[PDB]
């Protein structure tokens, strides 16, 4: 029973990019699950084997982490091309991990064929014909179906909380009490639409000492629909394996909703925040039924609530430590179901 996992459009090497990090972490939990798996990427490396040195059919299961197939600058992207070439060669069912709503499986061929460099690839090389099973991180399978209407070889859908991969790691560790230098923190990237609207709502013009780390930049928030005067401080990106420690520098860390994610997906951020030394504050819209934690104090409806909640935390160290104690307990309750999570994953990939 040999398993192969690949990222469909991003080179995998270390934890310096989210796509690479996610692929490696998934590789790790699958291995720790007692399964034989290899990550196949562009070149051999610490965690990977290269496409050019393995036969895709020496594997019994092919797992693919979602990615975009857009060609930056209209030029060839080997990460995308080599992965799809690998996928098109596979003759069994493909398991597509849907962790980002905007990244549904898509064929690169229709795009490539009209490129000036189309001479480099044939339809047979890139056209993926194997049946595909979408493993949706979101509980709402209709959202997954809707996103995959343009591809007809996707004939199965199943929900699985993929994002719990960090908390089930053998070396997982809660963050310890950390000296506070921030009131609120958020580590991530800029995204248009509702996410943008909400980032402005919860992180801008708050009057609090807020930091936004990651790939975001103040200049990206220029939509007249979401006006702001004072922005939070933006700092650079850090490796994914240091996110919870970074979150810990703040009194509170935020979970912000987005269209189609609300009451559907639980995102990696939820666990990274819950496991940190920062109190987890959640955008009410993201989890209206309070499925994450049945305690209203961890939820903020708007900029006003956030400000008050944060002040309440700044004014009562006991309240802060109490909420941390509770979120940490709730986190471990999910961690205690590791065996169930592992069994559900195996079932998801027909094992
Ligand atoms: O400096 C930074 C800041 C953030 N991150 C990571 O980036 C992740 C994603 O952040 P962001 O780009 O804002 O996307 P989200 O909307 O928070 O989450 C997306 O990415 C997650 C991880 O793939 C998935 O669980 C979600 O479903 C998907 O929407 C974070 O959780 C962190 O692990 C870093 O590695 N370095
Ligand atoms: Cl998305
Ligand atoms: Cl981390």
């Amino acid at each position: 029973m040999k398993i192969a996992i690949i990222n469909m459009g991003n080179n995998v090497i270390n934890f310096k990019t989210v796509p690479s990090s996610e692929t490696i972490y998934l590789f790790k939990v699958i291995s720790e699950m007692g399964l034989n798996v290899d990550i196949i990427s562009l070149k051999n490396g610490v965690y990977t084997k290269s496409f050019d040195e393995v036969d895709v059919n020496d594997y019994d299961r092919l797992i693919v982490v979602n990615s975009s197939i857009n060609f930056f600058g209209g030029k060839p992207n080997l990460a995308i091309l080599s992965a799809q070439k690998f996928m098109a060669k596979y003759k069994s069912k493909i398991y597509y991990l849907f962790t980002a709503i905007r990244l549904p499986f898509s064929q690169s061929w229709p795009n490539v064929k009209n490129r000036p460099w189309a001479y480099l690839y044939t339809e047979e090389e890139l056209l993926i014909k194997s049946p595909i099973k979408v493993i949706s991180q979101g509980i709402n399978l209709d959202i997954a179906k809707a996103a995959h209407k343009k591809v007809d070889n996707v004939i199965e859908f199943e929900y699985f909380p993929i994002e719990q991969y960090k908390i089930h790691m053998n070396d997982f560790q809660l963050s310890k009490p950390t000296k506070k230098t921030l009131d609120v923190i958020y580590g991530g990237s800029f995204r248009s639409g509702q996410r943008e609207s909400k980032m402005v709502e919860f992180l801008f013009d708050t009057g609090l000492n807020i930091e936004f780390f990651g790939n975001a930049r103040e200049k990206q928030f220029k939509n007249p629909k979401y006006p702001w005067t004072k922005a939070p401080v933006f700092t650079g990106k850090i490796p994914m394996n240091m996110v919870s420690e970074k979150n810990s520098q703040a009194i509170a860390a935020l979970i912000i909703g987005d269209k189609n994610y609300n009451d559907n997906f639980i995102t990696l951020r939820v666990w990274e925040t819950m496991a940190s030394d920062a109190v987890m504050l959640i955008d009410e819209e993201f989890d209206t039924k309070h499925r994450i934690i049945n305690d209203a104090r961890f939820y903020v409806n708007n900029r006003a609530e956030l400000i008050d909640r944060v002040n309440e935390l700044k004014h009562s160290d006991v309240l802060r430590k109490e909420m941390l104690s509770i979120q940490h307990d709730i986190l471990n309750k999910t961690r205690a179901k590791k065996a169930e999570w592992q069994d559900a994953f195996k079932k998801a990939i027909d094992l």
